[PDB]
């Protein structure tokens, strides 16, 4: 009596854990997971099974894997996130905005549960920054940005006009111990846990006091599944806040250090992340979410970080303690 | 010492105004004015030179044209509207969506200051209804207003990662006396004009009492001149509300058997039109622009109603008085 699932965008960060979640929950030929290239040798999902190649621009493929595999659920999760948007606008469009619509056509057309995700860099400078609303200006100054904030709409109407059973959540910031840390606008938070557990200098590009909505990746895969599972009813709207908690990055810096008991040489020198995350929320209220359909929080920062300095040695084998 | 000026979507009813309005400040030669079908036969610009044929989602065709008429404005006005929108999605979101794209493109790679228009359909039912704000929540319910909100993300974010000179205003209902009455969703006011004139019965599809913003186009033809000509440092904005005047279809009937002395046979009988209308605000706050820019307006209702009465049959050869 159970989901037939298809995960676009797989190799995502949270694609990845997403896909392997949902095969454990639902068994492994009730998840097709895709994306546009094959999973890297040492990737979490190389060598399995039930995992394709797929362009979501090739909306002719696309239609062909949904026909074929019969999906009663679809997570459509490709995107070109914020800062690599200012780099690769066009991609940004093309992926953000047309795949977006061929997705919401093909779970109109196949009487799909869609769930694209938003985030929260579909706010901008004047959200309200302190618990930002569910309903507030969007004003994101970010072209990733730009595209959820149409890609929530356009949902919506999906819903209002044929009945779309289209479901999303505004990310905050994702936090996991498989992620590497290059250039993303949270990417700070995974190599300052680098830094902590090498011993080396920490360049962090978020200035001390700025505060990010976070969460801790075991918490979103339990809101993902549960807003998928909820009985229509229970919904009022479509698109959700969710959050775990917040913290700055001398906060997540205490935390570390709390843990470890060394002090990490941190500078903080702005970079390109900065000005972009001054845009987003502080903080998120995710009430709606709570009241609809039970979003629910086991992790604070503190066992957040208990947990990433145990597993970050273990999966890309650093140094451990 | 004087622009030269791409009109796109020219046989639309701004867009045909707008045309001959700017060929008679600017020369006809300083004016190129195109849409993707032939003016009708007895369309106002039929017959004119310095009008095209052009299909914008012929983005080749599109750049062509730009390439040899060297624009340093344009008016980028074609757009699939309310009520049209949600017979036709596919088509708003190709025009709405992907025209605007390469608009933008084309105003960034040409060095073009783009006027594109929004629209009071851009707000829905959270909007707050009253003399709404240029900043607020929007929740439009019709894919036109979802494409808009898109649109006015989109300039801007044009404008602040290239420089795009990007402009636009919200426009409310435009009353003209060209336009013929179909289905539109502020098509009962032009309705109500020619049942007074030809004195037979009107079936109004929008409720007495729903009020909408509302402007009538000599003066929506001065500020769509106005916002173009002024310099980018007066402007403290990419997007401006602008109204005239509100009223509803009880208030449109007082003025214009005020004018006549005769009574027009109304019944209120609720059609598509309403269910719009009433998720869209009763007036606008346009301050901003009236403090940036000078936006006016010379028209109150029966100001226009005599001139409409007027000119409608001097244009469409109704019966006077």
């Amino acid at each position: 009596h159970m989901p037939r699932v298809l995960v676009t965008g797989a190799l995502g960060q949270i694609g990845t854990d997403l896909s392997l979640a949902l095969r454990d929950k639902f068994g492994a030929d009730s998840v097709l997971v895709s994306d546009v290239v094959e999973p890297g040798a040492k990737h979490p999902l190389a060598g399995l099974k039930g995992v394709e190649k797929l362009d979501c621009l090739d909306s002719n493929g696309f239609e062909k894997l949904v026909k074929e595999f019969k999906p009663t659920w679809m997570y459509h999760l490709p995107a070109i996130m914020s800062v690599r948007g200012e780099a690769e606008p066009d991609l940004a469009m093309d992926i953000n905005v047309n795949t977006t619509r061929y997705a919401l056509e093909l779970a109109r057309k196949y009487n799909i549960r869609i769930f694209i995700p938003s985030t929260i860099a579909a706010f901008g400078d004047k959200c309200g920054k302190t618990m930002t609303k569910d309903d507030t200006i969007m004003n994101p100054s970010t072209v990733y940005g730009v595209t959820k904030v149409y890609t929530e709409l356009l949902g919506t109407w999906y819903r209002q006009k044929y009945g779309v059973d289209f479901r999303s959540v505004r990310l905050p910031g994702i936090i996991s111990a498989a992620t590497l840390p290059g250039g993303g606008a949270t990417d700070y938070a995974i190599h300052m846990y680098h830094s902590a557990l090498l011993q080396k200098k920490c360049v962090c590009p978020v200035l001390p006091y700025e505060s990010l909505p976070m969460m801790y990746m075991p918490d979103t895969l339990n809101s993902l599944v549960k807003i998928m599972e909820a009985p229509l009813e229970k919904l009022t709207r479509t698109v959700y806040n969710i959050t775990g908690f917040s913290f700055s990055p001398s906060e997540l810096r205490f935390s570390i250090e709390r843990c470890t008991d060394r002090t990490i040489e941190v500078e903080y020198v702005e970079g390109p992340a900065q000005k972009i995350a001054n845009s987003w929320p502080d903080s998120l209220d995710d009430s709606n979410a709570r009241n609809d359909w039970g979003h629910q929080v086991k992790y604070d920062i503190d066992m957040m970080s208990e947990d990433m300095l145990r597993q970050i040695p273990i999966l890309h084998g650093l140094p451990s303690l």
